[PDB]
């Protein structure tokens, strides 16, 4: 039904993940680390640890840039006559929605992965610090919805078919 899916929780997951594509960026610059993979000397443009977090620079502002611009789309969700081009609209978004979910996989898997390089693996992820570990953990929340996105392909998809 059209007129349930104007309610649809998908809208806050846009703003959920939106805020926390923030944090985890805002998080990578507050350790300074889109500052050293902006650096051009051999001994940071070649670290692994800002590059592992210039993959979640990479996800996260455009994340924010992407889920913006969604949210804007939304307000007019409603307003649309044909319900044939609000699945076009749902299909377009939802479609990318989806690939967030492997984005935000990937630039996660390099957040941690790279602080079982530079930390000793046996401890767990939660003993990095601030910064670095809220980058880790709204990105693993960012991925989960994401995750309910790429069930809403079909869910809101078949809704509006």
């Amino acid at each position: 039904d059209p007129y349930t899916l104007v309610r649809q929780p998908h809208t806050i997951l846009r703003v959920v993940s939106w805020l926390f594509s923030i944090v985890v960026f805002g998080s990578i610059v507050n350790e300074g680390y889109l500052n050293s993979a902006s650096e051009g000397e051999e001994f940071c443009i070649y670290n692994r640890n800002p590059n592992a977090c210039s993959y979640g620079v990479a996800v996260g502002v455009l994340a924010f840039l992407t889920c913006l611009l969604y949210l804007a789309l939304d307000v007019y969700f409603p307003q649309i006559s044909s319900v044939k081009d609000r699945k076009k609209a749902v299909l377009s978004d939802i479609g990318v929605s989806a690939f967030w979910a492997f984005l935000w996989f990937v630039g996660f898997c390099y957040l941690a992965n790279q602080w079982q390089v530079s930390k000793p693996k046996d401890n767990p992820l939660n003993e990095g610090t601030d910064a670095a570990r809220a980058a880790i953990a709204f990105s693993f929340f960012s991925i989960f919805t994401w995750s309910l996105t790429a069930a809403l392909a079909v869910r809101r998809f078949k809704d509006l078919s």
